[PDB]
């Protein structure tokens, strides 16, 4: 039984800023975990959509419409192919009563902090004071990236070096919890698997490597020495979504730790690696 092209979810379970989807694949329960942003407006998750891609792996379709279960098994053969992973069809009425706006930011506040907390090595009784004003702020209705960016000003004192820009913490935490990536306050490297290639990026991404001189080390030779793929937040995010997904699924496909970094500075190339150039020269 070889992993169709969508399943049906079941159920579903809220914690920390997170949802579990729960289905069953060849008879054995499963779950894939997505955060809790991508369920407060449903129509990015809709068949018919605007683009014509999606946010997350994830149809939401009515349970009570017969035409918009089969519609979404339809539109999943396609999104599978697209996306290069099965589709999970969750009846909107599953996802009910799961937030609202500020009640959600305030669980991806408190996700926010136990990162920020773990990466600079901080003791949650010194964010205590800082954790109560920023959770009073979010329920005033006070935007998430405001609140975020006055927490994270108040408590860098001390445990984040006075080289690394507030705005750089502040994305790296937010993206750290949207896919599940570990940050670190090490210098980067902007190392890249040798599968992704540069015949394959567009301008902008081949533009975007080279101004972030980002190099291309492989997989072998990343792997027999444990190489980590540690990169600036910015310069990350200079790169496509597309560029940015391949290059940590070629991470994970050779089990080799990806972080997003804050910090600006550079790991010295101790190992073979070559920089990322024009196809010509």
């Amino acid at each position: 039984p070889t992993d169709q092209s969508s399943y049906i979810v079941d159920s579903v379970t809220v914690k920390n800023g997170s949802i579990h989807l729960y289905f069953d694949k060849a008879g054995q329960k499963t779950y894939e975990r997505h955060s809790l942003s991508h369920f407060v407006n449903l129509d990015n998750l809709r068949a018919n959509n605007t683009k014509g891609s999606l946010p997350i792996n994830v149809i939401v379709f009515d349970g009570k419409s017969k035409c918009e279960e089969s519609s979404a098994k339809s539109a999943s053969v396609y999104y599978s192919q697209l996306m290069c992973q099965p589709i999970l069809l969750l009846d909107q009425a599953l996802v009910s009563d799961v937030g609202d706006s500020a009640e959600v930011a305030v669980k991806m506040f408190d996700a926010y902090v136990n990162t920020f907390s773990s990466t600079f090595n901080v003791p949650m009784e010194k964010l205590k004071t800082l954790v109560a004003t920023a959770e009073a702020e979010l329920a005033k209705n006070v935007s998430l990236d405001n609140v975020l960016s006055t927490f994270i000003s108040a408590a860098r004192q001390g445990f984040v070096d006075s080289d690394v820009e507030t705005k750089d913490v502040v994305e790296c935490l937010k993206l750290s919890h949207q896919s599940d990536i570990e940050v670190t306050g090490d210098s980067c490297n902007n190392y890249m698997l040798t599968y992704n290639k540069v015949e394959n990026m567009t301008p902008r991404d081949l533009g975007a490597c080279i101004d972030c001189s980002a190099r291309h080390i492989n997989a072998q030779v990343a792997k027999s020495h444990n190489i980590a793929l540690i990169w600036n937040v910015k310069d990350f995010m200079s790169l496509s979504e597309q560029l940015r997904k391949q290059i940590r699924s070629a991470a994970k496909k050779n089990n080799l730790p990806f972080k997003l970094t804050c910090a600006t500075t550079r790991q010295v190339v101790n190992v073979v690696t070559t920089k990322i150039a024009l196809k010509g020269g």
